[PDB]
């Protein structure tokens, strides 16, 4: 199934990590069938047990995998329930649960209003718009791609240290009125090249494509925000009634 | 490029537009780009222009390209747009859109609960679970794939005409209570080649995978379903306030 290269300089132990990595990230293991044993791989591939079982348990170390007692090693399928109707942050959505949340800055940019934001925002135009694209972390695993326009007067100059943390914080701070009411528009869709690239997934994988406007409790909109989200770590949860 | 044989039976506008339909299908031209004109067509497969003009005025004519004054022909891009925070069904979802709502049986079983289906449910065990699975319709046009699990004694028995019609009007009419909450697990993926095939879209399209419980007023779960949408018909919305 996977290719291990004996003539490689990347250690064979390496090799199989990165497969089966590659393997989970392509899809062709399912989650709850047992993974082959340590004698299936060191057969198949004329290796070691021993490198065999170094790859396994690296793996597991680092919650990739998992042992059952009498069943054998399987998939992990760590999912996060994330709340629809709760407007929080990432920085909010991560501390919660008790994770870290960090981000890398992909782009920033100032730019001209165009009469398409100008009416999604309700901002004057021409006004300038700072554009913030993120890749969002969870204990440093890339977990969302975010592009948020926000009208510079709403905002005022920003710097690393801004996108480094929390913008929802440094809006009502900014602003002195708080986040109060969101829309957001879902749509399933695959990874572009560098979606996957930036996200550390297979292109063409699975994630959710979501647009945002965000509104002050004045009225103010202060956001308009595209993001795509992993499908492989998140359950997006919400109810209904009949209101 | 398409690629048109003119020794095949099959006519050469008809290829046009079912080889448009495909790059529509695989997303291969973009929605917001004009069409190769009638002209471009023409001369890249040495074909007649009147051979152009009706495969594409066909295209306009199914809502599948639209005509933009001076600027060109475009592919549609018709988005649905539901909202997620209203419990509704399917057949009232169509018709207050102005739509035929319509279904196709892919399967029915009558199935013995199981201890994971009985704790969604809170049913009893054993017990028999109907198992509805059906293609649902609007127009004629298929946009989702749902299998709806409803214990036996919340429905009574069911034929082929509840399939065909709304379930949860049966329900609540069986039950003489409304149908009232549910709770909904969202997540994209992509189309398998049976899903792809049944919902008239490429392998691998995006769609949504859904999994809802329905709850009558009374606080009884009646509905465990699992459901596929197209993702590129629908937009789903819900909004957010802290
Ligand atoms: N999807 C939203 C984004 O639209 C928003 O821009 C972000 C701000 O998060 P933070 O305040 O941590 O910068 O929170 C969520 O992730
Ligand atoms: N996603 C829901 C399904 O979970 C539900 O089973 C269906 C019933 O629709 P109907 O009453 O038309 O049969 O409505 C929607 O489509």
């Amino acid at each position: 199934h996977m290719n291990i290269n004996k003539q490689s300089p990347i250690p064979i132990y390496y090799q199989i990590m990165e497969q089966l990595k590659t393997q989970i990230k392509n899809g062709e293991l399912q989650p709850d069938m047992p993974l082959p044993s340590e004698r299936e791989y060191a057969e198949q591939f004329g290796i070691s047990r021993m490198t065999v079982r170094q790859a396994l348990s690296n793996l597991v170390n680092e919650g990739l995998l998992y042992r059952l007692k009498g069943r054998g090693t399987f998939v992990s399928k760590p999912k996060m329930e994330q709340a629809l109707q709760g407007l929080t942050s990432f920085t909010e959505d991560m501390k919660s649960r008790g994770m870290t949340p960090g981000s890398r800055l992909i782009d920033y940019q100032l730019i001209d209003s165009t009469e398409e934001l100008a009416a999604i925002l309700g901002c004057g135009h021409p006004s300038s718009i700072h554009k913030i694209t993120r890749v969002r972390l969870a204990n440093d695993i890339p977990m969302a791609i975010e592009s948020s326009h926000i009208p510079f007067e709403l905002a005022g100059e920003l710097n690393e240290s801004h996108f480094q943390s929390s913008i929802y914080d440094h809006i009502e701070r900014y602003n002195s009125i708080p986040i109060s009411r969101a829309k957001q528009e879902l749509e399933p869709s695959a990874a572009t090249t560098e979606e996957a690239n930036i996200l550390g997934i297979q292109k063409g994988a699975p994630v959710l494509l979501i647009k945002r406007t965000t509104y002050l409790q004045n009225g103010t909109a202060f956001e308009h925000a595209k993001s795509v989200y992993r499908g492989d770590r998140y359950t997006f949860v919400h109810y209904m009634d009949r209101l």
